[PDB]
């Protein structure tokens, strides 16, 4: 449908908006590129390791992979209906989003071709509840904006998407790579884009925090709706958090190997505490 | 809609898409910051300026600021409909073409705030030629492709966005602007900001020309209808020339004072020689 003006001709930006501060510094930080990370020494380890601690570390990667591709296609539809909402300053910021996820995407597959995983199937680590969250209930809330972009379908986007997939799912992914291979001295290239990734994914969940919030300042029955969407989706957060603990506590042999006390029930607990500070970071007021 | 899977858990990007080589190129080339320009002189500039030079030069401001805007919003739908069709190399290079389009944004913002316009209306300089193009044909090909990504859609698409609004209107208006205010010493910082546009704006041209060539390819008779649907756009093309000609010709102070012999016979046909190159990096075969 046509355009009936154009903000930058008849005014300027918004240079004020929280959403262009969020920009700028995102284009400030945003400089880093997969394409320099030096894999060698990732290969040489994957290498070294024996056939049992290869499985160890590949459920996590096929969760991040398969996480950072889908939200790479799946902000699209928020940056569609900000558009046609108006909010300049959230679309511009949104182009770093998207730009920044593609990265993502990319710094995997890197480290999957530079080990020689490339040719390696990682779905089979994916269960149920992890196709719950990001194989259709992230998309279909998503792709709900193109059709519906009211306050509630536009809460329930930046519930699913910024403060769980990214703001529990991801932020308690990357505490646990740290919290193995940094203390086991393995994988560098990897660890040095985890770094990255946490950094870019930072300014992700202010933005779905800044967008949850101004909704709920309209009406603070919206609050109510954005606990209870937390809530539904914690089932399926701990469910695939329960398998991988599963899977880890079944292949023990890198614990082992590296002197490790991968201690799982303070994992699980960061995911809790995880869940439970997104919920603060909205006031009901 | 679900996912049925993802990229690079079963496999790897492809490392030898082409448009994976433009996404790498768009990263080492697509550093600057809008941010960083020093527009201390240009605000000097236009405040020496006479009010009847003041407007020679705000019409091609005023395409260029709501050019940008409008394809920042309007390459959305292009990105949905080819991430859609599992192409996720395009996807990966168009999160760096919409990023550029939000830095043009805000480049052209910054000037106007700059140079003391940005609380001044534009639009009153896009006649009805430039609203058909911008305001209503741009935005109805792009979004045409959230229902229909047929080949004929996508051509129409690519067409008129990557091929005439970048190719022709942009690249005809960016070297105006050279052939008149760099001659002048005139708006240093807005000339070092037109030449970075040129320089992302080759890629954006180049994934116009990769687009339809590769539907072409399919089909030599999709060749007609790419030239089909540049014919139909050339009088909106020239009707908006011939009226910022009639309007220069109108305002030929700044010409005098600076001592520019501003040839719109030689621009005009630029104009004419861009269209016609841009259909020559079509092949019909
Ligand atoms: C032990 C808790 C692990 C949570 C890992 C989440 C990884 C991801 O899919 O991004
Ligand atoms: C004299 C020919 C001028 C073509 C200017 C196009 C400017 C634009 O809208 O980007
Ligand atoms: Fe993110
Ligand atoms: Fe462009
Ligand atoms: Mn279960
Ligand atoms: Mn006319
Ligand atoms: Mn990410
Ligand atoms: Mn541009």
């Amino acid at each position: 449908v046509h355009h009936d003006g154009f903000q930058t001709v008849k005014a300027t930006i918004d240079w004020e908006h929280p959403m262009f501060k969020l920009y700028e510094k995102a284009k400030r930080n945003g400089k880093w590129n997969p394409a320099d990370i030096d894999f060698s020494q990732d290969q040489k380890d994957f290498a070294s390791l024996t056939s049992e601690e290869k499985i160890s570390a590949l459920p996590l990667v096929a969760g991040f992979s398969a996480g950072e591709e889908a939200v790479t296609l799946d902000i699209l539809p928020m940056a569609h209906a900000l558009a046609r909402q108006g909010r300049l300053e959230d679309v511009l910021f949104l182009t770093t989003f998207m730009h920044d996820e593609a990265k993502h995407v990319e710094m995997f597959s890197r480290w999957q071709q530079a080990v020689g995983i490339g040719q390696m199937d990682l779905s089979v680590f994916h269960n149920d509840h992890y196709k719950r969250i990001f194989y259709e209930a992230l998309p279909e809330a998503m792709n709900r904006l193109y059709a519906d972009d009211s306050p509630e379908a536009v809460i329930r986007a930046a519930t699913v998407y910024n403060m769980i997939v990214e703001g529990t799912l991801f932020e308690s992914g990357y505490y646990t790579f740290r919290q193995i291979y940094k203390k086991a001295g393995l994988f560098p290239g990897l660890l040095q884009g985890i770094d990255y990734l946490n950094m870019d994914e930072g300014r992700h969940i202010q933005f779905g925090i800044y967008t949850i919030q101004r909704i709920v300042n309209e009406d603070e029955r919206y609050y109510e709706l954005f606990i209870r969407y937390m809530d539904e989706l914690w089932p399926h957060v701990i469910g695939y958090v329960d398998y991988l603990t599963e899977l880890g506590k079944r292949q023990q042999q890198l614990a082992r190997t590296y002197a490790l006390e991968i201690d799982y029930d303070l994992l699980r607990h960061y995911v809790i505490k995880q869940f439970n500070l997104r919920k603060k970071q909205i006031s009901r007021t």
